């Protein structure tokens, strides 16, 4: 990847490292392909310079469908890292511009993808630590990746966190699995905050006395018993991601008979 091939537009966000701009780059076969430009700045010590190209020496190992794809990286200074950029942006919003015309179907299609991507890290005992539906982006109706490029951060959020990560800060795949389940109750709510009618604060107290996020409306039944398992106060209890994969299918098969 050379300089002269990509194109800088508008910025797209402040990461930790620096700004992130949208782009273009120009292949090899010479097509046009968005990308979102992710920035350092020049004055970081260099342990956080090592962290910032951390990211791409990771993620250039990264070829899920259900993952994002690093494009590539530019190390002589300015350094960028190039990953794809998704025009349709983050499932959350685009939920929410899309409810009056989206299918139960294709709720329980992103929550499988998501469960997929999130079964490929269990395999390898890494966690995610910040599952939510503003980490997922569409690359199309029938497409969306995962994503991890939220300000905290290979491996807060209080209203998707477990008890445990709440109470101790303890994150393991079995809390990815309890916010997993957040991230599912957001995608059939078309975008909802979970817990919006509360403050960070009074969270916890609510989950210690038994209380949980109520089943959204589209919402099938034995998806929301699958959320509530996922939901169990003992992470012992929650179901593995690999076999999370088998129960959602199963429902999305039931869904599409229907259908
Ligand atoms: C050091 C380090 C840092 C991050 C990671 N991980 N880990 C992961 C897993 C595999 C999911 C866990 C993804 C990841 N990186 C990113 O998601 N990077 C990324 C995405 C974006 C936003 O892109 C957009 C936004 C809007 C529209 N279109 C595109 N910016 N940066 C790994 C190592």
């Amino acid at each position: 990847i050379a300089r002269e091939d990509v194109v800088l537009n508008r910025i797209l966000g402040e990461g930790f490292f620096g700004e992130v701009y949208e782009g273009v780059y120009t292949n090899h076969k010479g097509e046009k392909i968005n990308v979102a430009v992710k920035t350092c700045k020049k004055d970081c010590t260099l342990d956080n310079k090592e962290k910032f190209m951390s990211e791409a020496v990771i993620m250039k190992n990264l070829d899920h469908p259900h993952i994002v794809k690093l494009i590539g990286i530019i190390e002589e200074e300015p350094t960028w890292i190039i990953m794809e950029l998704y025009p349709y942006g983050e499932l959350g919003h685009y939920l929410e511009r899309n409810k009056n015309s989206l299918k139960v179907l294709t709720l329980v299609l992103y929550s499988l993808q998501i469960c997929k991507a999130m079964a490929y890290l269990e395999s390898i005992n890494c966690v995610h630590r910040d599952i939510a539906v503003r980490n997922i982006l569409v690359a199309s109706p029938e497409c969306v990746k995962l994503g991890d490029f939220g300000l905290s951060r290979d491996e807060l959020p209080i209203k998707w966190m477990s008890p445990e990560s709440i109470n101790f800060r303890r994150f393991t795949t079995a809390s990815d699995v309890w916010m997993f389940a957040v991230c599912m109750w957001e995608i059939l709510s078309f975008g909802k905050q979970p817990f919006f009618w509360l403050e960070n604060k009074d969270v916890i107290g609510v989950l210690e006395k038994g209380d949980r996020l109520p089943k959204p409306d589209l919402c099938p039944p034995v998806l929301y018993t699958l959320m509530t398992r996922c939901w169990d106060y003992d992470p012992s209890d929650r179901p593995r991601f690999t076999e999370l994969v088998c129960s959602l299918s199963d429902v999305y098969q039931m869904e599409k008979d229907i259908a």
